[PDB]
């Protein structure tokens, strides 16, 4: 009944844990709760501008994944398509294990494997991983100025950490997908996103570079988590100190494009995307994805054992994985308020969104903190859940 | 009747695979086969000098292990002694797995665990290892100028890769043993080795630094294998190019001391040590280790399922592990000529020795190649085995 | 050549870890090493007297077990005899588990089960045990003044902790054996021991009460370990403070008799028993037990997976169990010097003995410390092993 959302966000700002936070909850495609708290940057305490811009990191993945589903619907490829059909550099993959043994992969990587993170790829920042050291040496995440096509050439020469289709590990595979989309179509992934998703949804501030007037609107990013350094043995301390992104996340590189991170967006833009996921249609009624293929993309596809879904051993309790991200499959295992079928994803700088079809509800929290020790996205979802039906 | 040993070594020299090779095989404590082939260095083509000096790398381990057995016999500690009793920096160890999960160790590391490589330590060069990236970042092997005591403090804060006692992995644990020996005795490991082993066995050219007249006797070392760089996905090419040791292996540092590598020795010196291992006595009959404790040290202690004993996935077929190194426990699984109970070890620069109690036989092959694709040590053992009756 | 035995014992005395220590090692039935160190008691610093008397605790078990083998040879009962045939109070046993479930035993307890500690009994001091709380409440070990026959009636109504024959747990079962011996023979176990073992072996100072001149010869007992109190979560601190035995171990009760503890003995007396175990004969050549039944008693009978043989989680590495105690079955797993087939047992006050058939060797260490953190018995065996050739 009281506004738990504002309370959560104001407490985080007042405890000096986050610089600035924006949130919006829509129901039936219209805002029902919204607010902001804090400032654009604590150094000058500049107020959060109108249409503040955020680095959404892994919230890029549902967008690129949705684009893949559109291309499957249009016949460009299918879930079962081997990616080596589109880029022969991914022929003849190898598999490494924790006992130094390397052998050829016993199955081809498919489009579906990329969308489900069952291809066997890993991540530069994966702690304890048998291959992440070679990712870091390759500077896969560090070297943002390298063209997607070239970075994929370097990645393709490295071994996987399991045979495709046999396990789940959250990975660089959405970046492979963006690249394979380019191979399959002959077009650039950022142009396809613009034409097929952002323009029809009027997401005018979303892209891999800042808009013309965007520099003054870019929220400052804080925190000490590194997505490319030696993986930390203990979580980095939660200090509101500006983050050094190196050259991993350029603001004005016209060729920078990725599958797993890199988009800039706004609260309003991402809510347009999240609302569309309730139906596969634009507010006007243009179909971006038929109901049948949307159902195909949202249905629980990867199920987890008693350890559950985990990323660097952090749990996603009661969640399974579908073609676009997480999906709640057991409220009795959930660690925070939700409903069966709630889905979405989140980003490394603590951006978070959800879609709850049982309530016709979408929600998004925007902030900039790399390596939060406080799960603000889940706290805000829980607050909104408590305030609705 | 043919001199198979000379044929093997000369073929290796003539095919430009090794620069220079010395070998000697003793029976009943007297040479029966010996020879040399090639040169000290291919750059100047200097002949192998008298009392040529070799970096024996991991052939340091049987010597430091034998020292530990001597201290056990003398009551300094015992196999079951928790190492944390002597260095509390090894209290409260953690264990990391390949899925980024870290938890406290469920058992204390003992002296026996160090000697059997069942402590859970790893190595900077371990391919696919969940912790070797942190070893490399800490420069454990790279930084040879760092004092043993300080290197151990850095190592002690890293997690293990399994719970002590529960698995086998060839590791930096002999270096921990050398350090713990220093803590238990209040003496330095090089002084203990000198007084307890080298002096009684007349091994006057063996130590962690060169003798005063040793620079002209030091064999050049070739090969591309690195013991501290990013672990290679495929074996480095076998080319006779001088190896760059960086600061990993100083020649004249009076404080350099280690347990798993770092000794310089000669063929003659190592053969004195090997011959002693047939009895636990000097040639004059002075006991260095009682028959009972030598038997305890040589009895098969770690057995392998499956795939067998492996180091970076390279097999040691038919070998089990005892407190000093490998021991042949199944001739029917051996990959090269041997007898039940043959034991010994080898070094990363391709030095190799064996002790064959059924034949009162010892053998040693000295050469300097880091990362051989050719198992010269085993070829020479096989040739010597074939030359007996 | 150095007297390692004296070095071990004197270090223990000088470090205030033990008050007084006696030892003797025989070969071919004649002493080869012997000595003593420290005092009878640190309070008055009286020297260890001639024929000093020790509470040997669980070194009672090999003696009572040997008595059982003698009665088996004489046809009194056999290994497969159900004990309920002799005391029907042990009909209809129950079994309790760690989940509070109780069910009837699915097998009868046999004489063999008692001798191998596979009957399902436990001990008052067993840490974490599903039944030891009821042992303590019943005061089985605490109440030394209670007659053996009555103690067994109380014990017989408690559940076992596994089904007879199916597991190993060191237990009060030797006391049940002593009781069943009394039921089967119609005689008292102390009278049987006197006539069948002590008198033929001239062990005139061994019994459940002190000899008339024994008060001045009784060694003082130190240490904090309790065999009947709430089981300690961490080992009691090793301090030389006199131990309070309560009424658990009377000196002059003419009816006190037990199977698992309670005998007083001397170094000389126990060495006569140990030497007999090399042959089954007195020194004069009278047979106490035939070679065939001695072999039956010494052959490895219980094998261990894992973790191995453990008592309150303390390991007996490389040891299996036979009908009289431990037996070394794998030198490659042993934690201290020994030979295949070495056998014997030890007591809670740190008395220790061994028989080594391969060396025609016996040894015994007598001291009085309840709850040592230092395995003096094994240190002395190791020293003696190291002093042979």
């Amino acid at each position: 009944m009281p506004d738990l959302l504002t309370n959560v966000a104001e407490n985080y700002v007042n405890q000096d844990l986050f610089a600035g936070i924006e949130w919006r909850i829509d129901q039936d495609g219209k805002p029902i709760f919204q607010g902001c708290a804090g400032v654009k940057d604590i150094e000058t305490r500049t107020f959060i501008p109108k249409n503040a811009i955020y680095r959404i990191y892994s919230m890029t993945k549902p967008i690129v994944s949705f684009l893949a589903m559109m291309l499957i619907e249009r016949g460009v490829f299918r879930l079962s398509s081997p990616i080596q059909n589109f880029d022969p550099r991914f022929k003849s993959m190898k598999v490494i294990d924790q006992h130094a043994h390397i052998e050829p992969a016993t199955a081809l990587i498919t489009i579906e494997h990329l969308l489900t993170h069952q291809a066997g790829f890993s991540y530069d920042w994966s702690l304890g991983c048998p291959i992440s050291a070679h990712y870091r040496d390759a500077q896969l995440i560090e070297d943002g100025g390298r063209d997607l096509t070239d970075m994929m050439g370097v990645l393709a020469e490295l071994p996987l950490v399991f045979h495709p289709g046999t396990q789940w590990k959250y990975s660089i595979s959405t970046d492979v997908l963006a690249h394979i989309i380019e191979c399959a179509t002959g077009e650039r992934v950022d142009d396809l996103l613009q034409r097929l998703i952002f323009d029809p949804l009027d997401m005018q501030d979303t892209g891999f570079s800042l808009p013309l007037d965007g520099a003054s609107r870019l929220m400052e990013v804080y925190g000490m988590r590194s997505l490319h350094g030696l993986p930390a043995l203990k979580p980095a301390p939660h200090v509101l100190v500006p983050a050094d992104l190196g050259s991993s996340h350029p603001t004005d590189d016209p060729d920078f494009r990725r599958g797993g991170h890199g988009l800039y967006s706004t609260l309003d833009d991402y809510m347009a995307f999240a609302n569309m996921l309730l139906s596969g249609q634009t507010p006007e009624g243009e179909t971006l994805l038929s109901p049948a293929v949307l159902k195909l993309a949202l249905a629980p596809r990867v199920h987890f054992g008693a350890r559950g879904m985990r990323i660097n051993d952090e749990p996603f309790a009661g969640y399974s994985w579908n073609l676009l991200g997480r999906v709640m499959t057991d409220v009795g295992a959930a660690a925070y308020a939700t409903h069966l079928g709630e889905f979405g994803w989140s980003g490394a700088a603590a951006t978070y969104f959800w879609v709850d079809p049982t309530k016709n509800m979408t929600g998004c929290v925007m902030t900039q903190f790399l390596g939060s020790q406080h799960p603000i996205g889940s706290d805000m979802q829980a607050a909104a859940m408590s305030m609705l039906g």
